[PDB]
């Protein structure tokens, strides 16, 4: 596989079982924040990591549960980090379920009974503040035509427009019709840096979880899991409100069962930006992660063929843009789960380490 700057298990099964990665860069700290659902998905946990150039290494501190991250009898669950530039502050979007809850029965039950919650930081990821139930003002009416509905998982986006907008992708199970609910992605919106919500139109039918990113002219990109073999892509021009074009991209695999959630990022373009998308490349099964690129985005034709990333039985994976790397090349910090969910791993490489024919 693919030569990396770093490769080190940030979580593992012990006492508990760990899934759902997310991470977050923070640029003028030169420090990493590692998230992921510590299940018996109960809570929330995390691990800061400061990342020194000079030794190509990130120095991973203790894990700590981010004890506001949680509604009082509720699971906690679907971490989705962001970092608003503009005001400082720290996001940690997250969806709340009651105890006496479990998954399938959210699917297919007719009854929502799912919460959006968010708490912030002021300290990059120290302290945070107490959660805040976004429920009825993000999501309305709508909210009874759901079975459920969940965020990211992953990180977020903030987009370069005016209001610096917050965007965090997401999906809903909605009963349309003597069948089961179907899911649709969508991004919830807010153009006053968190203070108010509001929910984006649905891309096309059948399309799970996903993440979003900015290219250059402001075009928001979406790539979404699907029920097909392939991934779906859909882009909006007027900053997530719509997601007008839609289509599978048969270039991005999906694992047979259910599919599997995937990662994206823009970045600078060395030659104005290209994104990484990193996913498992294994046609029949969630094994081998991969990397792709695209240097002419959102062109669906334009993702390249996957690099190799990690050989084995590899899941949900996030990415970050680190900035500049060692060797000059961008630098990317990627997390995913591997061995059967048994751990998470963090994964550090260069745009030169991995697509040495485009840099
Ligand atoms: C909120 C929640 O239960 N998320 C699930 C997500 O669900 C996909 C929709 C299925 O119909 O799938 C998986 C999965 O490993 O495949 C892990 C997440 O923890």
């Amino acid at each position: 596989s693919l030569p990396v700057l770093q490769k080190e298990s940030v979580f593992q099964s012990g006492a508990h079982a760990y899934r759902i990665p997310a991470l977050l860069y923070l640029p003028g700290q030169q420090s990493l924040l590692a998230f992921a659902e510590q299940r018996a998905a109960e809570l929330i946990v995390l691990r800061r990591g400061d990342y020194d150039a000079p030794t190509h290494q990130v120095q991973w501190q203790a894990q700590e549960v981010v004890a506001q991250a949680r509604l009082d009898g509720h699971r906690s669950m679907n971490p989705c980090p962001l970092y608003d530039a503009q005001t400082g502050t720290l996001f940690l979007f997250f969806i709340a379920i009651p105890g006496q809850v479990t998954e399938q029965q959210q699917l297919q039950t007719r009854a929502n009974v799912t919460r959006l919650c968010q708490v912030t930081s002021t300290d990059h990821g120290r302290t945070w503040s107490s959660p805040r139930d976004l429920t009825d003002a993000a999501i309305g009416p709508a909210y009874r035509e759901w079975s459920t509905f969940a965020v990211g998982p992953g990180h977020c986006l903030q987009l370069n427009d005016r209001a610096r907008s917050l965007v965090v992708p997401a999906y809903a199970y909605r009963k349309l019709h003597i069948q089961r609910p179907i899911p649709s992605a969508f991004c919830f919106l807010s153009h006053d840096h968190g203070r108010t919500w509001a929910r984006g139109h649905f891309v096309a039918q059948d399309t799970l979880e996903c993440q979003v990113a900015e290219v250059e002219q402001r075009v928001v990109t979406l790539n979404a899991r699907s029920h097909l073999r392939a991934r779906v892509q859909a882009q909006s021009t007027n900053d997530g409100l719509d997601f007008q074009e839609s289509q599978l991209v048969k270039k991005l695999v999906e694992p047979p069962p259910q599919g599997c959630q995937g990662s994206v990022i823009s970045f600078p373009s060395p030659r104005a930006q290209w994104l990484l998308y990193t996913h498992p490349t294994h046609s029949w099964q969630r094994a081998d992660l991969g990397a792709y690129l695209n240097p002419r985005p959102p062109a669906p034709e334009a993702w390249s063929e996957p690099v190799l990333l990690a050989k084995g039985s590899c899941a949900y994976s996030d990415l970050q843009s680190m900035g500049t790397g060692p060797d000059g090349s961008p630098l990317f910090g990627c997390l995913y789960e591997a061995n059967d969910y048994e751990e998470i791993v963090f994964l550090m490489f260069t745009l030169k380490q991995a697509f040495p024919a485009e840099y």
